[PDB]
């Protein structure tokens, strides 16, 4: 398993505008649109990100390319954060996946915010922070989700995912 695959369970694929849990236009693998309430501003945003008139639909290699660039994002902000970067650097293979992904669903700043529960993984306090973690309204949001990236800073395996 990778970063890739695990968000793609995560997120699922959308070839048509969708809404997010929290209401959001997105489409693809969670690319966010807009966080307007009009599904014409999402369109045009759309257009934008692609390059082309959609008319609110993108192709399988459209959506790709979206997470390709999404990816690439998350895993330079960590890199240029300097809340992020000291714990990013101290974490394992498997477990430096687990914080992308948070960056990828609720973005640098969301997750920077999150100044005990990275305290607590920096020290290696695995089961100190999966606690920590779960005290949120992310978790409280999407708990299935929360759920498996939590077991993963726990255990530092793929095992959340194995079942899916």
């Amino acid at each position: 398993m990778n970063i890739f695959e695990m968000l793609r369970i995560d997120e699922g694929l959308r070839l048509k505008i969708y809404k997010d849990t929290e209401g959001y236009y997105t489409i693809g693998i969670g690319h966010l649109l807009t966080k307007s309430p009009s599904l014409n501003a999402a369109k045009s945003e759309l257009d934008k990100a692609i390059g082309r008139n959609c008319n609110g639909v993108i192709t399988k290699d459209e959506a790709e390319k979206l997470f390709n660039q999404d990816v690439d994002a998350a895993v330079r902000g960590i890199l240029r954060n300097a809340k992020l970067k000291p714990v990013y650097d101290s974490l394992d293979a498997v477990r430096r996946c687990a914080l992308i992904n948070m960056v990828f669903q609720m973005g640098e700043t969301g997750v920077a915010g999150f100044t005990n529960s990275l305290r607590m993984l920096q020290q290696k306090r695995w089961d100190e922070a999966a606690v920590n973690l779960a005290k949120s309204r992310w978790y409280n949001q999407t708990p299935n989700r929360a759920k498996r990236v939590i077991t993963t800073f726990r255990t530092g395996s793929w095992d959340a995912y194995k079942n899916l």
